[PDB]
């Protein structure tokens, strides 16, 4: 059995453990966060204000919590050198804090005894991202143990991409995602985190927010052959979550919506299983919270100019959905050897 | 001096007689809504929870208004044959109801002596729709009595277009707006009234809702060069007011964001002054509540694939852009002849 | 097991009908709802943007639904003397469309057959009011055909206010009910329906919002020796679901919040078990979404000037706390004899 | 003529300044704020979600800003004792950090040259505290450099109180503010500042969240005479701003609504001028944006259970009205002697 650690037990790290709790092949056996104690962990752990009262028991036990009768050992440590993974009986584990997205940071947690590092973001270096049902099985455990689940954006365009690629080819492709807020951004308008997003300081519950990403430049990594074929930018609107990507792309080969429909369909009942979805219902954001998958279609949303350029609607749970897929590559990571 | 009369003293209706009181070219002297008495208009006016107190005064006296010293005469029908706008003095008829957007129901007007008539939305028939600083030189006074402004999406999408397609031509394009909520969705889930739009009934605060424009359907009309060229879907958020399109198009001819940035520059100090706009700054929605143009690129939201593959992002005051336009083809119709 | 029968398929009818899948004494055999045909019903069960999807199977069969494999009769009367509710087995009738609001109107049910009625709102007549856990053993059957389950409001008040009152005493009080948004309310500023409350009319998404509330006249007829001790107002807030009781009292005998705790966990542990719940957890208002108490007392948010003046906080999800309580209601209604 | 410092350029700290170019009795010269540089300070003040774009010309001088023509010197020292306010011209300080108030700290930027400091909340010590219209004239030049202007819900509660005590006596009291979210708050789930306070640490756009409130031992302390037999708490809603308070309070001496109107129109025409407001329209929070005032009472809004028990109801803008009391204060401060 895969065990976790826990480095930032914020909304992503929060949702990981609900994922693991869920699961007879993963066992959470510690969390890190310095801004949050034990009592206070159990707190944000069994209210949440978008997914529900946690389902199950959360007691704490002196300096560590209970959680459905199992231990989970706790930290408050700031430097990620300090915590000790290895001691807890943590393998891998999952870096949630949004603070060490590099192969030099994240890989101060092998210094504790962990054996393998899980970013929960894309990194600001080369460390390798994978996406599950798209390249995890590149995944060299000889080569690295600090690896990248990307982000929840790439992991709603690259799935869809490929099956669009695969079947019909992408020529080329822009991509807007209406995205719900985050933790980085503010309730009143003020500074960003550096100065460096001016827009997402401002008032976030009463504000269309353009933003920047690299999610769809990242799925040219993820899936070469779209390597400077995608590109798009990032709607930041006040919903709590649940996200929607708005693919417009050019295919090389002629398709309406009703093939495109089913491509998604035949790879979501075979490869991509519990990855890819499709919905042919009048759904809204809400409709998504929890799901557990990485993105789907929207068939009554999906529109074609012509037979070679359309526009493709996918959601996701940008927590629910990353959380899930988080946990998949931890136990993918684990079954290729630690 | 033109005179204005409104029916359906709403959300546009209220904002047309605003932009009127800021002009000395144009009187408002009639009001018509049977789901408002003359207190609750006034009331109505006086408040706004998007655009701030009224500037000015207003009274009720007697049956009617007394606005900023001027008597508006008010009436409660709701058939439009049984206004007497003739006898009120009022010469043009703002037809924004939202439930008369044919040439049959918008010319019985005409019965009570109004002279031209503008519906505040694409028509359901086929009466002609003009934009401002667009195609609307091309309204014949002796052809047509009953016109239309078209929508306040094509009133951002059109001016846009007609620059991009001008200087680089759109060989195809594809949109989306990311709009505002407005008066026909609901604070939580219902039906939605006919039950045609069963997305728009669900929960308007805290819903990402994908909707309908035919925007695109109107600016191939609009500009009979983009006719098929051009297509669109709305993606409807939380926000009260203000909203944003989004264009993909591939250009027939190479340009950078910098030289398309620079087209739309010369248009808006040229001959689309004061309907065209332009921003370099890390602007959000909120920053264009009562902006009076109908659209504004903005430039750092923008983002290209490639020199021919390009995102082009667009605001615009859903009501205050458009609430200004059709003002102006007010005055512009009455310049033509009645 | 009894039967039940819903008229008007609204956000309490909808939410009846889920309160009655969980349980097995009770069963829904027939909808009405003129505004809403069959296909449209099915959607707006399957998909909720405050509780989430339909757990269970949701079927069109025919004109009518099958839910569970049990045939719902689907019937679109605006008339409720047209129903035939006696045909389709219905026994109790769930009156909550919010116009049949008085003995006249809701006798109208007992026409097609129909053996009793519960209006789902306090009436505008002398129709009875029954809160659970408080006043409903008074009910008599062979006096009464016609009832009402009063408001939530009523219902997170009424429990409370009688266990201050049965204990302490009190000499007066006045409450607020801090209020999420209802179907009545409009998304932009606009008419209200009928001259009522224009408050209500204004965008309800960005205001705080004055309003009255169905518990300041209802508390006095339920609980009679509170008559003239005890009324109120609301705040209506941009929230889905879910809202809170601010009650400020004067106590007949001095009481520590410690005391007013242990008085409120006494009758929630006896005669108000599933009724009145309480808890000392920093709570706030998502964490009682689905939540099936009407009262629960937020002992850290509580504060007393002095020992005999006081300010009592309790939740309520004026949603899912109702329609168990007008479940509960029809359970304890058919067990009386119909 | 007084020149204003300011010492964090946040909701307030900008407003402040907002407010001053308002005024020609008042001069800000310079802005302390290491989270901001002077590209930020300007996109900051050029730009507001809630209260508009700023009335005047903001533009980059090399180091500094050129504000309607005038230059304010701009510095970004966490020390307060860095801050070089004398060299600038600045003879009052704004303190508006929020992480400054005590005299300890606050008195630091008497060391840099500064007169007098105003901080803008109530102090964690013995720091006297004035609310415009009720006990300002008790300040004295030789006796205090460093001052409190209490809070916004302070300066809306103590002139209301003020009056009602006067008039006709409160023998005890209890209040609920309805109030706005603010800069302390989470967008999404998490660890609020330090550690403690966790339901302001909740999603603030779908919550209702019980909070403490500056007011309710600061009313004591600007009325010594209501000291103990006044106090209560926040209710923190999803809007940007605009707050309400709700006071519940018996009387010494029996008075009906109209009675406390005319008390509340009398001090509003007389001693409490542009302090305390009123009005009898059916408003909402949203009507309140950019107001001036401490403290307008909604007449519709309140009720009275008998002649002396009553639940009164005053509006403020949180953001606008307290930040023109800091201005009015620094003037009168500045009247006396510096
Ligand atoms: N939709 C999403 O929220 C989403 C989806 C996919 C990926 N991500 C990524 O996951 C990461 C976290 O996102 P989030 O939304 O959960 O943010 P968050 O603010 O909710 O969680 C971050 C947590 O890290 C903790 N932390 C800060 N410094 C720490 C430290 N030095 N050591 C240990 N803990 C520390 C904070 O206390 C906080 O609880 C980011 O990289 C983000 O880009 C977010
Ligand atoms: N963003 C926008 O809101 C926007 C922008 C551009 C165009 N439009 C179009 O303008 C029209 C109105 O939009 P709105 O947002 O102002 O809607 P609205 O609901 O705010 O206003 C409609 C008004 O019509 C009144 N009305 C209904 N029946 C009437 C009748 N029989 N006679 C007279 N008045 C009647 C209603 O009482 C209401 O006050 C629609 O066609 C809409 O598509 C809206
Ligand atoms: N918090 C709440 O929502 C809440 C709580 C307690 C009680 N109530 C009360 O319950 C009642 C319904 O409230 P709601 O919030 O569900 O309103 P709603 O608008 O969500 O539901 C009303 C339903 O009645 C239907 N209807 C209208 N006329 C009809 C007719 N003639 N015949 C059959 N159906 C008809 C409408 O189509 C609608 O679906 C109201 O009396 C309300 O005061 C509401
Ligand atoms: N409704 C309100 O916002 C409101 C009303 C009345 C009083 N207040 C009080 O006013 C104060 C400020 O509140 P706010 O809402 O403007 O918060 P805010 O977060 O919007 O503003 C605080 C500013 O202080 C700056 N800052 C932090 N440390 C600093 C330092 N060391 N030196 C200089 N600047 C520093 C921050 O960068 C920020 O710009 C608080 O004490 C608050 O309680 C707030
Ligand atoms: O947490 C902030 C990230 O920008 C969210 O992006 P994502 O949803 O694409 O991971
Ligand atoms: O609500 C309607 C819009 O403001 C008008 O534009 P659209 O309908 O073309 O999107
Ligand atoms: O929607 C209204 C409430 O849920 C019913 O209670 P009230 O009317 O007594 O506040
Ligand atoms: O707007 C007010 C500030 O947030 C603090 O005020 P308060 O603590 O007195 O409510
Ligand atoms: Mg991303
Ligand atoms: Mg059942």
């Amino acid at each position: 059995t895969a065990t976790l650690g826990i480095n930032g037990f914020g909304r992503i790290g929060r949702l990981v453990l609900r994922a693991c709790m869920e699961r007879n092949d993963i066992t959470v056996v510690a969390i890190n966060d310095p801004f949050m104690d034990v009592e206070y962990m159990a707190y944000l752990l069994k209210y949440d204000s978008v997914h529900g009262n946690f389902n199950g028991t959360v007691e704490v036990s002196g300096k560590d919590l209970c959680i459905n009768g199992k231990v989970v050992k706790v930290f408050q440590a700031k430097d990620p050198a300090e915590i000790p993974w290895g001691a807890s009986g943590a393998q891998i584990v999952c870096e949630s804090t949004g603070v060490f997205t590099t192969e030099e940071k994240a890989s101060l947690h092998l210094k504790g005894g962990a054996k393998k590092v899980i970013i929960s973001a894309p990194p600001k270096d080369n460390v390798p991202m994978y996406v599950m049902g798209v390249n995890n099985t590149e995944y060299d455990p000889s080569k690295f143990n600090v690896i990248s689940n990307a982000s929840s954006t790439t992991n709603c365009l690259a799935p869809l991409a490929k099956i669009i690629n695969d079947k019909f080819g992408i020529v080329e492709g822009l991509m807007t995602t209406v995205h719900s807020l985050t933790a980085n951004q503010l309730t009143v308008d003020g500074p960003s985190k550096g100065g460096k997003d001016w827009r997402a300081g401002r008032c976030a519950g009463n504000n269309i927010i353009p933003a920047s990403t690299g999610a769809a430049k990242a799925v040219g990594k993820v899936i070469p052959a779209l390597n400077g074929k995608l590109t798009g930018m990032a709607i930041r609107v006040p919903t709590p979550d649940v996200s929607v990507v708005d693919l417009t792309c050019k295919l090389a080969k002629p398709a309406s919506i009703e093939e495109i429909y089913q491509a998604v369909k035949e790879a979501s009942n075979g490869p991509m299983k519990g990855i890819m979805g499709y919905t042919s219902d009048d759904v809204v954001s809400t409709d998504f919270i929890g799901c557990k998958y990485s993105s789907i279609l929207d068939k009554n949303a999906c529109i074609a100019l012509n037979d070679s350029f359309v526009k493709l609607i996918s959601w996701y749970d940008n927590e629910s959905g990353y959380s899930n897929r988080l946990v998949d590559l931890a136990v993918y990571v684990a079954s290729r050897g630690l």
